[PDB]
This record gives C-alpha cells, sequence and structure tokens, in this order.
C-alpha cells in the first residue's frame, strides 16, 4: 500500500515507473509522438502508488484532466540542458523559430521554454521531478470528480498527495537545505504546477482549434 | 522594505489591504449584473494590489502584467471565500446569492459554477483561515503572470528576483501561522502543499472563465490607465 511506503520507497517506486523517451508536417509528427507517449503514460500511471486503488472511472477522469500537463512537464524536464530549445524527442529538437512555423504555438512554446529555464535555475533534481509529475496526476482532475464513493476516493488521493509532500521534503532535507529553505522550495515547485496547468489549458484550446474518455478507458481496463 | 517585514506585520498589512464587499446594482440580464459588479471590484482590486507589500516597488509595466494575468483568479478566490458559509450557493454580492439553477440559465456557466462551488467546499472542509486566505490571494497576484515576462534584461531579472523573494516571505508567513496554530512540522508542510495545489485549480477556473467570457479598450490599457496615477 502507498500509505505505508517510506520516503525512499516512494522515490524508488516512482523512479522505476518512469516511462521511456520516445523518438519521432510538424503537427503530424508531434501528434504521432504524443499518441505513442500516451500509451506509456497509462502504464506509468498504473505504477504511481495509490493510483490503481481508485475506481476505473476516477482513473480515467484523472488522466483525462492531466495528460497534457504530464506530456509538458516531461517535455520541460528533457529540455533543461538545451537552452532556447524544446526536446520533443532526441531526434526532434525545436527552437522558437520552428515553433513560429505553426499557427498559435509560439506563445506556449515561449511559456514551455521559460518553464525549462526555471527548472534549470532551481537545479530541479530527478527525484523531485518524479514527485511533481505524480502530484499532477493525482491533483489535476480531483476537484472536478457529493456521493459516498467520491468521499472515499478524495480522501485516498489527499493521503497519497500528503505522502508525496513528505517525500519531497525528505529529499530536500537529505540534500541539506534548512527547514526554511525546504518550505520555500516546496512552495516554489508547487507554484510551478500552476503555470503547467495554464500551459495545458492554452495547449488544449490551440489543439481544439485545428472521445478521449473512451480511449483512456480502453487503455486502462 | 517589504522583505524586512515580520510574519505578523506581513499578515497585518494583508488584512488591512482587503477590499470592500460590493453590492450588485439593480432595482429590486444576469450577465449584465455580474459584469457591472466585476468591473466595479476591479477598481478596488488595484487599490488592494498597491497595498500588497513589494508590489509597488515593481515597474508600472510589470504591475499591469501581473494584474492582467491574475484579475479573474482574484475575483474567483474572493467569491469562493465569501461563499464558504453558503453550501450550494455562490455569494457574488450580499444581494446576489446564486444557486447552480441560476448559473445554468447563463449559457456555458454551469461547469465553472460547479468548480467554484467545489472550491468553496474544499476551503470550508480545510478550515481555511482569513490569514491564510489573504496570503493565498497575494501569492496569486505575484505568481500568476511571473513566467510570462517578455524581457530577459537586467531590470527584468531584478524584478523577478524581487518577486521571488516576496513569494518566499509569504511562504514563511504561511508556515509561521501553521506553527502558531500548533501543527507539527510534517502537518505544516502538508497543509502548505494542500493550499498551494488549490491555486492550480483556481488557475484552471480562471482559464475556463476567460474562454467563457470571450465567448460572451484592451484590458492591458484599462489597468494601465488605473494604476498610472498622477500626483496632482
Ligand atoms: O505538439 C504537441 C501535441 C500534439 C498533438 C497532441 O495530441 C493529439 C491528440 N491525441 C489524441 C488523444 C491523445 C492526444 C498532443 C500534443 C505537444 C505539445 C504542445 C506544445 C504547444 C502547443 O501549443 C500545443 C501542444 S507539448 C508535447 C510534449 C510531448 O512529449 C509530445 C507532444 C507535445
Ligand atoms: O460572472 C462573472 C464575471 C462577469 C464579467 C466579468 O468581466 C466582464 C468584462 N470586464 C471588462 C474589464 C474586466 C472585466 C468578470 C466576471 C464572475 C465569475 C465567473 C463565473 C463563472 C464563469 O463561467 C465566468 C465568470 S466569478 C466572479 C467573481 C466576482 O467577484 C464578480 C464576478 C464574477
Amino acid at each position: 500500500l502507498a500509505l505505508s511506503l517510506t520516503a525512499d520507497q516512494m522515490v524508488s517506486a516512482l523512479l522505476d515507473a518512469e516511462p521511456p523517451i520516445l523518438y519521432s508536417s510538424m503537427m503530424g509528427l508531434l501528434t504521432n509522438l504524443a499518441d505513442r507517449e500516451l500509451v506509456h503514460m497509462i502504464n506509468w500511471a498504473k505504477r504511481v502508488p495509490g493510483f490503481v486503488d481508485l475506481t476505473l472511472h476516477d482513473q480515467v477522469h484523472l488522466l483525462e484532466s492531466a495528460w497534457l500537463e504530464i506530456l509538458m512537464i516531461g517535455l520541460v524536464w528533457r529540455s533543461m540542458e538545451h537552452p532556447g530549445k524544446l526536446l520533443f524527442a532526441p531526434n526532434l529538437l525545436l527552437d522558437r523559430n520552428q515553433g513560429k512555423s505553426v499557427e498559435g504555438m509560439v506563445e506556449i512554446f515561449d511559456m514551455l521554454l521559460a518553464t525549462s529555464s526555471r527548472f534549470r535555475m532551481m537545479n530541479l533534481q530527478g527525484e523531485e521531478f518524479v514527485c511533481l509529475k505524480s502530484i499532477i496526476l493525482l491533483n489535476s482532475g480531483v476537484y472536478t470528480f457529493s456521493t459516498l464513493k467520491s468521499l472515499e476516493e478524495k480522501d485516498h488521493i489527499h493521503r497519497v498527495l500528503d505522502k508525496i509532500t513528505d517525500t519531497l521534503i525528505h529529499l530536500m532535507a537529505k540534500a541539506g537545505l534548512t527547514l526554511q529553505q525546504q518550505h520555500q522550495r516546496l512552495a516554489q515547485l508547487l507554484l510551478i504546477l500552476s503555470h503547467i496547468r495554464h500551459m495545458s489549458n492554452k495547449g488544449m484550446e490551440h489543439l481544439y482549434s485545428m472521445p478521449l474518455y473512451d480511449l483512456l478507458l480502453e487503455m486502462l481496463d
């Protein structure tokens, strides 16, 4: 059970669950990439402690709400060592000028780059990244689930979320930050999740300007 | 100087800065009432923003960018605060208390109405304190538009560093309140996380709100006009 994992077991479990880096006119290639990444995201999600404990429909609701944020935080994480570029795939590395080549995408491209720089600046660690990605999955769809079962599901989510918060703090203490630094960095990282939400919402409007439930359900069952 | 404030003075300053609760303005359509209401609160939001420690130290341009990004999240978080004691209802104004049946009559509104309601539920179940609320509303102002700053110039980096120091101060202030309420360190870090994850929902509701309102002078120029006082 997720609730009885230590901090180290949480980290280890999330690190093990990491999906592969996939390989790649542009929207064709990006779409093809993302669609293939989704199949592995579902697999990753089944390994996030606590996630399989939820009902199938709740599982679907969470992925339905979080999938683009998850693709974007992975994007932003793999683009950290490539200032001014987004590493969509090891063979698809794109600059803002290439992003301009698509109607509607420069502004989000620009948001994506800036997030990547911010991760670089904070020197985001891999262990921290996997916690953040897990928080997105469990948090993004949660408030948009009055029934008896919903009470139970929400309670479980907020206990797993609390476990992940403990894990982030443990990581920051091991690294030798002061208590004050720990809370400050925790806060810094969580506020970044709000930008990621923002990019995802703008991403979706952009994608829709050119049903997923059934598809996740098939993949999840 | 905002960076020299203690947690208690930070809190006192934020409580003092609180805007008033405005009334809806009508003889006793719904979107007209809501719009007139929101437009009048905007004026007061600018006064509040100037009173948030650290905000006026920024350039006019950055002040306007932060508010252009965050105004609707600020209207929504206030609405959610004032609706906490009215389960199933949104208290837009003491004279405009709406249930979801009434939000359904405005086309496209119900989904966001429900999200606003669930946020209010969450605040109530968490026992959100007034002091936590004002700190969260400040975080929204300073954080929402922070990663959409155009410039990478020296001035810009100074500005962003100042903003991040002020956000850090608010984090210390939140943690201090939780320590004063007797939470263990673990409970403190847990509740801070729960609070900040709610902001990501507030962001989401604002985005969906903006899409809805766009389906119903440029805002940048309006805020500019308001924050740009003369001293006559
Ligand atoms: O360009 C994309 C993308 C393209 C198609 C797409 O979905 C097509 C529908 N599919 C059917 C059901 C499931 C999805 C998703 C993302 C990407 C991004 C994007 C960046 C900027 C923006 O304006 C919008 C989208 S970020 C990103 C990251 C990755 O790792 C891969 C891909 C992209
Ligand atoms: O209904 C509203 C609202 C109406 C107009 C509006 O702006 C009209 C344009 N003006 C030009 C210049 C700037 C704005 C903003 C909010 C509200 C909300 C809303 C809730 C659900 C939703 O689907 C969308 C909007 S939440 C909220 C909270 C408050 O205190 C007051 C008002 C509302």
